[PDB]
RNA sequence: GGUCAAGUGAAGAAGCGCAUACGGUGGAUGCCUUGGCAGUCAGAGGCGAUGAAAGACGUGGUAGCCUGCGAAAAGCUUCGG
């Protein structure tokens, strides 16, 4: 999720973008706990998405 | 071919010694180096309340330790190769 596409939004709909990833990061950890996870790379990929949204969310001022 | 007497006296090693040939233990010697020591020529001579030097705990798809990072956590954004 490139930061270039992230600057096209506003703080109002970037904050829901961050909430959407927290669902996704949570759901992936519930699958990992039960052992029924097949897309293992998605754990480290979702972590990077939240960090990038929080990066752009700090630049608006 | 006998009987007797006198004399003489090889081998026979429980274990051991020396020599030699093969092993075992052990780690020397030789050769080697990703580690040190001592100079010369430069650098820049401080870091810290914008939180230092030194750490604890966490951070990975899976157990530990080291090396990096800090709930944005072996990384996030922009430039340049
Ligand atoms: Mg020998
Ligand atoms: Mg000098
Ligand atoms: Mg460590
Ligand atoms: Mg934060
Ligand atoms: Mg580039």
């Amino acid at each position: 999720m490139k930061a270039n596409e992230l600057r096209e939004k506003s703080v109002e709909q970037l904050n829901e973008q961050l909430l959407g990833l927290l669902r996704d990061q949570f759901n992936l950890r519930m699958q990992k706990a039960t052992g029924q996870l097949g897309q293992s790379h998605l754990l480290s990929q979702v972590k990077r998405d939240i960090a990038r949204v929080k990066t752009v969310l700090n630049q608006q001022a």
